[PDB]
């Protein structure tokens, strides 16, 4: 059913994540971790506090797929476990530093033709797919765009629920 993922999305806030690779976000969904860039760092770490759920929708870059979504379960932290991103040019780890947890609300892909009729009013309601990496994206057109997805029936909301 839908109806833990709904209350898992109620009053949540929205972020979309642009990967240039799809080795980081491969990373992500079995180590469950994500690292920013210090800007985007210090929007997340903001908007964990303000929020019930804080959840990323995933766009590997040149795909034209989402990969996925996911809630944050914790701020950024720096030490312990490093990991082996994959890092492009410019890139380097210092500035991937700040490792955020996350709990994985559905690990499948959707395509962007399949959400050509969300656009986002933060970013002058062009369509949800279009927007920088840390780009917010408006409460409703998030709840929307997370119920577009195939059910990700590997997963439990039961866990997740308990953490808001």
């Amino acid at each position: 059913g839908t109806s833990k993922l709904k209350y898992v999305l109620q009053d949540a806030r929205f972020f979309l994540i642009k990967s240039n690779n799809h080795e980081n976000v491969s990373l992500a969904k079995a180590k469950g971790v994500w690292s920013t860039l210090p800007v985007n760092e210090k929007k997340l770490n903001l908007a964990f506090r303000s929020a019930r759920s804080v959840i990323l929708i995933f766009s590997v870059r040149e795909s034209g797929k989402f990969q996925g979504f996911a809630r944050l379960s914790s701020e950024s932290h720096h030490g312990g476990s490093p990991i082996h991103w994959v890092l492009p040019a410019g890139m380097s780890a210092k500035m991937l530093g700040g490792v955020f947890k996350i709990d994985w609300i559905c690990r499948r892909e959707l395509p962007f033709t399949k959400s050509a009729h969300l656009t986002n009013p933060w970013n002058e309601h062009k369509p949800v797919k279009i927007g920088r990496d840390g780009q917010e994206i408006e409460l409703e057109c998030g709840t929307q765009l997370c119920l577009l997805f195939p059910p990700d029936e590997s997963i439990d909301l039961y866990q997740v629920i308990h953490k808001m």
